[PDB]
């Protein structure tokens, strides 16, 4: 209150441990008066692909098509497909974005890969003066909330996944950072599948209990030695 | 010769700097005597989405979809879409695979990272048990040719965007070495866009020629010390 919240959700099943954290996300963030909105990918059958379909009317340069040039010129001139600017919408009101998803590859499932690359466009998010500090959703929250298959002790520096900050990077800074975002600290939910259930509520709740004070956080110092640094 | 090649090319512009870098590869490898295919994603209009249609007989659990969980099962089976078998018919009978591709967000365009997620499942890329040294793809090779807006400068790891192999942790030892495969050394053509016509025609015949002696390459140590120093 008064804070509006988007979250960016990511799984295919409502019955998922990431459909039970974005539950209670929703719970949460309702019972304390926030205005909240869910984008749902899969239930949108959001697409991912990066197309001369994201313009609409006629293109800035048939001859050669740059994506880049393309949608930039598009949003200056009012003419990107309307699911991008759906979004676009959702994301210009937000004060915080929280992105809801299973680590895929170490990185997001490629429909949230598709959003971040088609909604977060030249002009909108960033300009080429425009990013990072210069970036411009500037002013506004971003959060990463993760689940794993691997462990938290395979998440370790000497384990055999490295530190869970070695994935965040492109995420939080090439991403979040470079858009101006201030980024809080990612929630990051180890093996869910593993657990038990009960560890697995235990989870769910440290997420709503987090939750409850997420407006006291400050954010992180988005850069190379919070990531990989001592 | 004496070696198939896949090359995995992710770029909407037959006549952009990535499609330039993929002919000159078909052209070398080609001129070398290797067996060469390239699967474009975006010509092929490639799916992206993790869903439920890549699997066609009875699901496991028809009542939550687990995707991990029913793509290893419809892999055993043979009952997996027919857009992933073909791909993975590619990738196991290659020697060599390449990934062309312009950087999107610190990482591949989503429609990659949708090949990534839907090609490389449980039971073909890896098991569980059976992943990094022991992942399934053990004895092919892969190579990540990439392309960036951001110049060589801005890749350091004092310049804004830290150093370049920092990005690559999730796709070379997340992706690539969790599967089995052995690593060579990234080609990155950075900022073609900024560079002069006599620059840009030198990154061309870089690649080229560092084609020409591809097969005495040794891969790096893709560990976390290559990537993060220390
Ligand atoms: C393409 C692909 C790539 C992947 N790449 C990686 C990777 O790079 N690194 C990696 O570590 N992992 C990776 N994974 C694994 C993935 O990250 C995990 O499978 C996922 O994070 C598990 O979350 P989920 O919501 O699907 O768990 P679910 O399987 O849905 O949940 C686990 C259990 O929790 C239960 N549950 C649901 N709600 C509740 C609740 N409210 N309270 C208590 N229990 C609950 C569920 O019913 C289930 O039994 C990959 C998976 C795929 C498919
Ligand atoms: C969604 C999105 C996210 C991005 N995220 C990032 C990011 O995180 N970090 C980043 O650094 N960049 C990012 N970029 C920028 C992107 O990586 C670059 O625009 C892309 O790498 C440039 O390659 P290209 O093949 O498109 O260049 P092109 O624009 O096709 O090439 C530049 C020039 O080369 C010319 N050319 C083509 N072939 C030849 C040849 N044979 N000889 C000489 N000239 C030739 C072309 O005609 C053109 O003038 C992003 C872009 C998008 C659209
Ligand atoms: C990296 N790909 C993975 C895929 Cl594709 C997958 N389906 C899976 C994991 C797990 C752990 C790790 C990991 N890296 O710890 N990585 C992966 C896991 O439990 N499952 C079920
Ligand atoms: C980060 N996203 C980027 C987008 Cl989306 C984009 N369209 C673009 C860049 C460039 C550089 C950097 C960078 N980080 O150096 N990042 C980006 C660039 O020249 N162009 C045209
Ligand atoms: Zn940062
Ligand atoms: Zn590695």
């Amino acid at each position: 209150a008064g804070k509006k919240v988007l979250i960016v959700y990511a799984h295919q099943e409502p019955k998922s441990f990431n459909g039970s954290l974005k539950n209670v996300a929703v719970d949460e963030l309702s019972r304390q008066g926030c205005t909240v909105t869910v984008s749902d990918l899969y239930a949108m059958n959001f697409e991912p692909r990066a197309t001369d379909k994201d313009i609409t009317g006629t293109l800035s340069n048939p001859e050669v098509f740059n994506y880049g040039v393309e949608t930039h010129e598009a949003y200056k001139q009012r003419s990107l497909a309307s699911d991008i600017t759906d979004e676009q919408k959702k994301v210009r009101e937000a004060d915080l974005v929280i992105f809801q998803f299973p680590l895929y590859w170490f990185s997001v499932p490629a429909i949230l890969k598709g959003w971040m690359d088609r909604v977060l466009c030249q002009g909108f998010a960033f300009d080429i003066p425009g990013f990072y500090d210069s970036g411009l959703l500037q002013g506004k929250l971003a959060l990463l909330s993760v689940t794993t298959g691997g462990t938290a002790e395979m998440y370790t520096k000497t384990g055999v996944n490295g530190d869970s900050r070695y994935f965040l990077w492109p995420l939080q800074h090439g991403t979040l950072h470079f858009c101006g975002f201030k980024v809080l600290a990612p929630q990051i939910s180890f093996a869910p599948e593993i657990a038990s259930e009960e560890e697995r509520k235990g989870m769910v709740a440290a997420w709503s209990q987090r939750l409850q004070t997420i407006w006291k956080e400050e954010p992180i110092p988005c850069t190379a030695h919070w990531h990989f640094g001592q």
